[PDB]
């Protein structure tokens, strides 16, 4: 997660976000290097996700996921990605990971 608070001024409003001295606000990558050229904030980024379940993304990052995140990916899971070369077979086999995450939210109370 990154984030932006506002040092230099008081109320800014950059490009459709509204920052505020003293307010601190949750921006994305683009912004965060986009307020790093601009010396009117402080920046800070932190890592909620520290570990989450590395084996299961969207095919359509995955179709333009480099060669060793691929296998970094599966031997998180504690596979040998090695047998799998082909694009194909490392997809898949990722994809069967997103299609194990089937609830969350299987508790009462919130359903």
């Amino acid at each position: 997660m990154f984030t932006a608070k506002l040092i230099k001024g008081k109320t800014y409003n950059v490009m459709g976000i509204t920052f505020r001295a003293g307010v601190s606000q949750t921006v994305p990558k683009k912004l965060y290097e986009y307020l790093n050229e601009n010396p009117y904030f402080i920046l800070t980024q932190e890592l909620n996700n520290q570990k989450d379940d590395p084996i299961n993304y969207t095919e359509s990052e995955l179709k333009g996921m480099n060669k060793a995140e691929h296998e970094s990916i599966i031997s998180n899971l504690g596979r040998n990605p090695s047998d799998f070369k082909n694009a194909d077979e490392r997809i898949a086999y990722i994809l069967k990971q997103i299609d194990n995450k089937g609830e969350l939210e299987h508790h009462h109370h919130h359903h």
